[PDB]
Parts: structure tokens; sequence; C-alpha cells
């Protein structure tokens, strides 16, 4: 449980001591942020400043924000080392039918900046995507594109990046929520504003205005419950053949009420599933762990965010704003 | 005055009883929202839940947001049935010189989803608009485009949609405001940040860079009061002939101070006009009813929003934020 | 120190008297706003209303926002006369390799609206920029483009506009801040989220996909301190030759921690430099005066904003939001 701090130049390293244990917070939100924040009061080299590394439970975080007030007090915000990949650019672009492996190779070919990667896909879920000018961006933006293109998640262990198809990210647990109303341990925002039961996927349109392939349709089994309601189609001008489009549609269709909540659950479990039972209507569906907030040096339980909201993290935060406002 | 509630499946229907009469709110804002919200406390089928219909004064509202707290309390927000047209998509697109009637026909040809429409235009104000790829969107977005293209308003009576030219939407009343300053019954934000007196309308430019027609200019009579000040021109690449452009310009020019206020007025009157007399300068101009907020089960007078702000509803809300802040 | 007010029509002019001296505020933020605001209580022509001119220390401000409450009180917000150039449009566009002088001439050729200009560049820093369709916009938007294209600042003296290369805007003062932590007189937000040490500049790409010239690279001397970290490149499709690109890159690279603070300093000094010494790491760099807030009729010292944040004024305000929140 010792925290280690090193200056950017790695000449001063020590155990961090003068920090507020109740301040100390580790926070993660799926594909948005992973950071630690804490407050230190002091009473003589530099160990903790901009660009210092802070080592906590086997992971490295780098000081990017730091306040100075005066004894003296500093409030640190340190994003996980993963986020430093944004310092890298791949200006070169490639076009063609490529695997995730070929794309990741493209990102890091000229300067890997200490990053490595692997793809875990033993069932061969993934397939090629037709890239057009893949590149000309910073490494993080490029990775984020791949996540969307291939239907994968990235799980950083320091600068080693593990990519997995969404299907094998998170396992079914034995946790479940029988939801009748909000409690101390579980509060949810639920709506049907985005409830849809059928969606189309369209590829490229030729110079004559004709489609390369007939659009793909994906229909939820909940079409029986709610009737046909059309989600905005996926339209991807790069696809001249269906490719992974069908799976893309199923990944995107919001065929259950958008449900986002903050819970205390009864280990690391990013992406793990909890069965959500919406009791008033007897409708059962999975919600996933999409965020956490830990105070590891206190007796507080981790605060977990569970969601099935496929739209966006901003849509998820809107729902949580309603949860917090009450 | 009985409210009726039916579940989505129409197997349970009843008179709604356990609701907070002071909570009960009907709100409308021109081309933005129309909803009811209320709170119900309970102490056994499902009647009121997601996708339930709530019938109030001859109109249908559908539960899309619902809170659950615990006795038990639920806060409902139910947009008018009109807004459910967004569940429909017209993926097909059409190009050509079309009437509003032809466009509306296009929207609902494959699946009307229970919607109908009519156009009331006895004076033949409306004309054709040159559409390019009209379609490929949800029904609400398409309708909103038509409102802008043709200079019309839509007035939903449940799923029956009445379209009217802006000229015959709202009549001149005998209400007037002699404005010297803000009172309990009328408070206004007024500015001249967007005050303009002349505007141009441009159509398509050809492959050589030449315009299909010379731009149309519309000059306010207030050019005598304020001098020439140029509004951002209308530019519409679809127009190869003037068409309805001149009228478009007059619909858009903000030739009076942008004036937005919340009033209590001394029936349904959406779009009706109130004469606004800006007393300090002796300048008279019309403001229109663009929103209301009713508490029908209380003795409170409807709160009305009057505006002549042609920019946007966000611009109108900015002004009201100033009214509310004081 | 007499304030003079004239109505828009210039028939009523007088010394302004019934105003709250503590209310009276002059505020400037670099290329964003320059205004006065004040409150007047009254107890009879119109002198002070919408479009009135308010003359303060040799500059003209025009009333655009005005509140009315009731004795009677009015809160005025009056942007500097410079901002009225937005009432002018240059619909015509030009393409070619042009000097700043040729562009400014283009803006004001048809109707100068009382504006004049001059360029002060005795060292001949400025050069031609390849314009494509320069024009078709309001005068302020066009000026703002030129500021970015040519690397210049505009310093309005009423409607006379002085343009200067960034190098000769602001001089080195003898003011310095030895920063260890925040005090009553100086509080700063500092981060390294945008810290970059190398950047590329790209021009036009031809029909075959090849660049007209090899990209230009600019490397900070701080690459020795922080390592190579790539900023988003400048990419300008108009450039078929390097032109002023190298200078553009140096103008844009954020090679020191983004540092924004509110200070009381110990005359007009827009753009003047203060040496910022970040004491904990012994890193010295310039910050510039980018905003002020004055209460000229009080004993309050001007509040100055110092920054070296090259991203945007919104990025600068974000940092100040952190300063204000604490």
């Amino acid at each position: 449980s010792d925290i280690i701090v090193a200056d950017f130049w790695k000449n001063n390293e020590e155990i961090l001591t003068d920090f507020d244990k109740d301040s100390f917070c580790e926070s993660w939100t799926e594909n948005e942020m992973w950071s630690i924040e804490f407050k230190v009061a002091q009473t003589c080299y530099s160990f903790l400043d901009y660009e210092s590394s802070v080592y906590f439970r086997g992971q490295e975080f780098v000081v990017k924000q730091l306040s100075h007030d005066a004894t003296l007090s500093k409030d640190i915000r340190a994003p996980h080392i993963y986020y430093t990949c944004q310092d890298g650019r791949q200006d070169d672009a490639i076009t063609g039918s490529f695997t995730l492996e070929q794309c990741l190779t493209h990102i890091f070919k000229t300067d890997n900046r200490g990053f490595s990667w692997e793809i875990i896909d033993p069932s061969n879920i993934l397939e090629k995507v037709q890239q057009e000018n893949f590149g000309n961006n910073n490494y993080l933006t490029l990775i984020d594109q791949l996540l969307d293109d291939y239907g994968v998640v990235v799980i950083p262990d320091n600068r080693h990046l593990v990519f997995k198809p969404r299907e094998i990210y998170g396992a079914k647990t034995e946790n479940f929520i029988r939801y009748k109303y909000n409690t101390d341990e579980a509060s949810f925002d639920i709506d049907t504003l985005s409830l849809k039961t059928k969606i189309k996927g369209y590829g490229k349109v030729d110079s004559n205005g004709n489609n390369y392939f007939s659009p793909i349709t994906y229909t939820s089994p909940e079409v029986e419950k709610w009737g046909i309601r059309w989600q905005e189609p996926v339209s991807d001008e790069r696809y001249t053949v269906a490719g992974n489009m069908q799976r893309r549609l199923k990944l995107e269709l919001q065929d259950y009420p958008a449900t986002t909540g903050s819970v205390i659950l009864k280990e690391c479990e990013k992406g793990d599933y909890v069965l959500f039972i919406y009791e008033p209507l007897g409708i059962d569906y999975d919600v996933q762990i999409v965020a956490y907030k830990k105070y590891p040096f206190t007796i507080k339980a981790p605060e977990i965010t569970l969601s099935n909201n496929k739209k966006s993290i901003v849509s998820i935060m809107a729902q949580l704003a309603k949860v917090l406002k009450g």
C-alpha cells in the first residue's frame, strides 16, 4: 500500500507520506478517464510536481494538474500513464481492408513511445474493416477510432494495451438488482427516450447513387414488447461489403430502457454485468460497470456506476445528473 | 377535468387520482417541447409507467421519464404524442421542385405510424421548394426541415398535424404592453445585439462560380430609424430560381430590438400577437406567444413567454435567463 | 473624467451624472470583448438608451444591453465601437497571394462604415498569405481571420484600427512573479495537459495525394527538458509554398506549462509581458496581459489576467474558473 513518487527526470524517488487519506481518490470511467487525485500538505529536492509519476497498486499515474496554496498544500490530479499516448502522432495514413492488428501496427510503427499491445480474441470474433486514410492523428484518437470500428475495448496495464472484443469484456456475475425504487445503496435514472427496437446499417453509395450492398437490418426480440421503433441507422461510407456491420447494429441498438445508476455492490470488475430487474413491469436486462470512484485509504465502499446506455458517456452523465439532483 | 391513464398495451385504463394538483404542469414551447409533468404518491396492475398514455384535455401524452422513490412517489414527464413521430424513419430521399404536400406525402408514404396531416393555406401563400435529397431521416427532423423550407408552423391535435403558413398562425389580439420597466405581471429582456435592417438571399452558384440568380435584398422600413445594418444573408444552394426566398428574408430579419419576456396576460392562443410599445423611445412592434407554463389544477394564471426574437429558441432562453437572474 | 452620452440620432448630448461609481466597470479580453457596464438610477429627452454612445477616456462605447427596473434603475452594457463593424458585410470573395493590406482593402472597399486602418510593421515581419475565397462574411469575422492568417493583433482607437505583428505587440516590462503559491495579489492555475515540444506544419495536398511541400517542423528548446511531444499539426490547404508557416508553428506551440492567473500589478499595457518564474522547478517563461477589469471611479486596482495559454480564450477561462473555484 506504499505510494511511490518519482520526478519526471527520475533522480528523486520516494515513498509519498504527507497526504490526506480521506482525499485520496481513484476514479475510472470507461473510455473517458482514469486518474488519481489527492491533497498533500507540507511543512529538499523535487519529487512531486508536474510530470512526476505516482505509483499506486501497480499502475503509473502522471501529475498533469497541480494547485499551490499556503503551511503549503497541493491538490494533485494525475491521469493514468495510458493517456500520455496522446503525445504521439501518426501523420501517415493507410487505406485498405485491415485487421485490428494491422491498424495498431500502423499507429506505433515509427515511435511506440514505450507502448505495447496485444489482442485477445480466441473465438475469432473480429474481422477486417475497410479503412480510408486511417491515421493522421494522435495515438489516443486513433485507438478510440479502432475501438468503434472493430467493436473492442482497451484495458491498459501501464503502457501495455490489451484489446478485446466487447463480447469477452466483462463476465456475468451473480449480482442482481430487484428495482422497485431508489435506496441508500442503489439509485437509478431510467427513461425510454432512446428506446428503439429495429435499426439499419448502410455502407457506401456509388457515383450513380446506388448502394454497394442492401442495408442490413437488426431487430430486437423486444419488438414484441414495444412495437417497431427505428433507431438512427449506422451509415459507413467505407463499407463496400457488409463486413462486421450486423454486429455493429446489435452493439448500438438501445432495445431496453436507458438505465444508469450509482450503486454500492456487495476486486476489479470493469465491464462486468449486473442483472437489472425492473420490477414494476417485470422486465429484466443487463447493466454493466462503466465507472467507479474509490477512496482506498478509507473504509468507504467503492461507488460503482452501472449502465446499459449505449448512446454516449455524456448521455450517461446526464442521467447521473438526474440521479444526483433527485 | 378527469385525467385518464392507460398502460402501453391498453389492458389497464383508469382515472388518475393520487396526484399532486400543485405539481401538475402543462408546458409548451414553440417547435421545441410540449409536455405534462406531475407527481403521484401511492399507498394491482400497471396503469402508469414508461410508455403509458396520459389523457389530459383531449390530448395524449406519453410517459418517457419517470422517477421512483419511497410511501412511494413517482415524478412523470410525458411529452405530447406528436413527439413519438421520431420513432419513424424515411430512409428514401427525393430531389426536385416539390410542394409541402408532396414532401409530407414522402415522409409518411411507407408507414404513417397513425399520423395524418392537412395544410391550411386558403390564400395560396406557399409555393414549391427545390429539394435535394429530401429524406433519409426521422419524421420529426424531416417535419422541422419543412417548417423552415416552406415557412410554416405545425399544430398537432394528437396525431393529426395541421400545417399553416406563418402569416396565418396567430392573430392580432387587443392585448398590448406599454413598457417602461419590469413589473410583477411583465418582465422583459430587450437588446439590440441582433438588430439588423437589410438582408440578402443567395441561391445556387454554378461550376464556373456564377450565381443562378442575382441575390434578393429585403430592406426593413426601420432602415430609416437605425441606418443600414446587414444581417447574415440566407444562402441556399438548392435554389436555382428565387422561389420563396424574398418571403424567407422578411421572415428572418431582426429589424426590431430582440424582446423576450414573461408575462401574465389579462383560451389557447399559441402564436397570437401582443403589441409591444417600447415607451422610452416610442417604438411599437409585435411580440408573439412562443411558450406557456400552466398549473391547470391550481388558481395560478398561465405564465406566457412573448418574443420577437427570430434567431433561435436558445437565443430566446438566453434572454429569459437574464429575465430570471435579474 | 466626465462621461458624455449621446442618443443614436445625436440630438441629445450631455454629461452623465446619476451613475453608481462603484458599479462602473471597464473590461477588456484580448480579441473577445471590450466594454463598459454601469448602473444609473433616475428620479426630458432620451440621452441614454439602446444605440446611445457613451464616451469614456477618449473611446466610444455603444449601448446594446439595457435593463429597466423601478425609483427607476438601468444597467447598461456597452461594447466598444469597434464591435459595430459586425454590421458590415463583404459578400465578395478574392483568391490569390495577398498582403494584409490587400485583404483589409477588400473588407472596406464598398462601405467602410467609418472604419480606417493602418499596419505598423517597420521590420517587415509580415508576408503574403494565399487566400482562397477570402470574403463573404461580416467585417469582424473577416478581421479575425486575418489576425490568425497573418499573425497580427488589432488595436482599435475608436474606429481607427492599428494592425501589428504579434512580435511587436507588447513589450518586456520589469514586472516579474516569483511563484511558489497563490497569494492575495497573484493566483494562478498551471497545468501540463497541453505541454508540447515539437509541431509540424502541412500545406496543400495535390490530386494525386502528394504534398506541395515537405512539412515544416518547429522544435522547442524545451525538448531537452520534457522530451519530444507532438502538438496537433497546423494544416492549411491554401498553402502551396511554405510562406509564413514556420512562424505560425512557433506562434502556436505550447512549450511551457499553460499558466493563467489573476493578479494585481505594482497606464495601458495590453499584451505586455511579465516574467513568470515557476519556482518549484526553476522554470522561467513569459506570460502576457490578455485581460483586464477596471473600476476607474473607485480606489480598486485593475484586475489583470496574465496568460501564456496559446490554445483559446475558452481554455484560458477554464483555467480562471479553477482559479476562482479554488
